[PDB]
């Protein structure tokens, strides 16, 4: 199924008939960081499997729902269960839910993820406002836009220099200051590792030489589809470790350690993003 | 359809029956840089769609013709409408037209493209003689030769150290000097960005660290197929902008700005390449 | 055919019925470096084409056998004819033979390859104990684990920091010292070039900047599948040339020159690895 205008239009028609909500904000929450979705008001839960033309997610399993409702007086749509390219999904499968958001009226997309720290100033538990990226799959002929261009959504050759909205970064920082946790908040460049292996010790050292501040396996595909069709983006990484220190000390990361950091910061991130949604222009 | 000996042979037989031209020079012109093809003498235009085993190009649309005839007394074949890997074409689709050129008798392939400047000495409107490349798709398992080797055309493991003929670079420079535009002409290393997004500001900074002088989304796949089967190559980039300066100043590129630079240099490039064809050994 | 538990189990059942050998050591030998396999004792040769669910290898051709028997009193299984991703094999085809080794009881995998030298201390004929890697395909969305995870074999997100066992590296060095060829033996980081073109002169210079010591087109996919399912690895490169010196001097490599270096070191490598097998804990 191609992520074209006709196919996205059929999915949007179903969603509108079932939910009665017209959202102007979309959210994609990182692993272990989804508690906000369980606080959406007057909400409607829609399994992906019920939506015409949505990608099949049963091989990977686990939760996959679209959730619509209200937060802080604002109308939102959330992806509960995000799709990752290391699972084998195609370009078209990743893009179609973002283009459905566009047709539903979304103007701003808020994203969180878990990432490894490269910059020596970053420690476990820190947050990074993403200000740019290095797309290793894109340089290497695996960009999410490889294929025919879908002209109704955007141009053949997108400019990504303003993909990460500067005013949304400022608002996120302002709220952290108001609540006295600004000592946790940095800005930085995100490296997209296709995955699913964690960067090796020598890959981490290479990323440091190339000016990367953090590394993860998500986010850049959605950002590019959103920028192509004119949706503004804020993206925030939660740092689980510093891979450069780990390489110097011969220490390892694993998924268990990552999820324990997510649990330690989940409630603060939930409150932060509730206020961001409330304050959006 | 595989780019094998039998399939390329059938396409070549059709072309020979229709055109009566046996070319020893091939040309592939970059976007907005195709006016020379409209000056080919006693010419024959052959739509791709008419040629057995040529790749289907109707999803992308726009022009797709093989043009045969004479320039400066020399017999040439031109691709009018080049295939780009960011459109989703396979390795086999890109390679088959180059291998048909080989079977028709082509010994020299001349290529132009539009590119972004990385080296700080490069400005909008400059020309770069390509002397080497950095193939990000090839390091990353998307080389144009991934697949069975077609032994009739070349070896399993090609050496690319002489892919860009030094004597053709010297002849191109000599002609620029004769016409007093040598102040526009540089040499440099071409980075292959799979595309279709322009390099991000932080990707540009990374390319500078790695010794890249220019960046584009074409040319390296054709160069590798030509080198594999023993065709000599000259490749020239027209620089639309300097991406490093743009990153420092928070300024953007787009396709409209690129095509306006092409229009400004098209007539000089046309005259330059007509003389190169005339003077080839 | 997916590299899942059921499919690997059927291949292992066939092998056990035919060979009567239960191996705890596996070996994969590099090109021109396979003579040890012809010295396996009380051996059984099994063509790939006879084994249920083994990948089809007839397009590439040449030898493809599983060989079981005894070396130095130890029970081993060898791949005679290794699969390379530049031939077009999928992730699933590369992984299935390694997962069959796991089900047969393999606990240690020994690997050799031919590689180009990047580090200025490396010369033709030197050996490199691999201590880490830089996986360009993996950063670029062509990791061998992209796809559904096969949970019976390993975790969704593997940690590769101990992929190259330190004690096996020490044992290999100890034996070289005992036989007074330790002046040939280095350690270093392996860059995975997807291939099949040799790294270009400007790619070599880039690899030097990024901290790579050697470059090759194999080994990293098998290492990652082995690490995922808990098999210990020793991997050794035989250096055919120094690509940085060749770039400075405008000299070329080719497959003929590579195989001549393999012939010159084959007998020493055979004796070295026989002793390693004999001495394994
Ligand atoms: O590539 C990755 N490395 C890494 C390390 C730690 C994390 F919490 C998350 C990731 C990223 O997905
Ligand atoms: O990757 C690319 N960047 C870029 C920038 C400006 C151009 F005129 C052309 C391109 C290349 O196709
Ligand atoms: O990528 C490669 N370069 C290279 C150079 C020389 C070799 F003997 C082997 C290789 C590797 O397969």
């Amino acid at each position: 199924v191609v992520a074209n205008y006709e196919n996205a239009s059929m999915a949007a028609d179903y969603i509108k008939r079932v939910s009665n909500v017209l959202p102007d904000i979309g959210i994609i929450c990182g692993s272990g960081l989804g508690k906000l979705i369980e606080e959406i008001e007057e909400r409607k839960v829609i399994p992906y499997i019920n939506i015409p033309n949505f990608p099949k997610t049963t091989v990977a399993g686990h939760v996959g729902n679209l959730v619509l409702g209200s937060v802080g007086g604002r109308k939102i749509v959330a992806m509960q269960g995000r799709l990752h390219m290391y699972e084998g999904y195609s370009n078209q499968e990743i893009a179609l839910p973002i283009r459905v958001m566009k047709l539903l009226g979304v103007r701003v997309l808020l994203i969180t993820n878990l990432a490894g720290g490269i910059n020596r100033k970053l420690k476990s538990g820190d947050f990074v406002l993403i200000k740019g990226h290095i797309n290793f799959p894109g340089l290497g002929l695996n960009n999410v836009l490889v294929g025919p261009n879908q002209d109704e959504f955007g141009p053949r050759f997108p400019d990504l220099s303003n993909a990460y909205d500067r005013l949304l970064q400022q608002l996120a920082l302002k709220i952290a200051q108001e609540n006295d946790f600004q000592d946790l908040v940095h800005e930085g460049v995100y490296a997209f590792n296709g995955g699913p292996t964690y960067e090796s010790p020598d890959e981490s050292n290479m990323l440091l030489k190339l000016g990367c501040d953090v590394v993860g396996m998500s986010t850049v595909p959605e950002v590019i589809i959103a920028c192509h069709c004119g949706i503004k983006v804020l993206a925030v990484s939660l740092i689980a470790n510093n891979s450069i220190l780990d390489a110097e000390n011969d220490v390892s990361i694993n998924h268990e350690k990552v999820l324990a950091v997510a649990e330690k910061r989940a409630d603060l991130l939930q409150m932060w993003f509730k206020e961001i949604i409330t304050r959006l222009p």
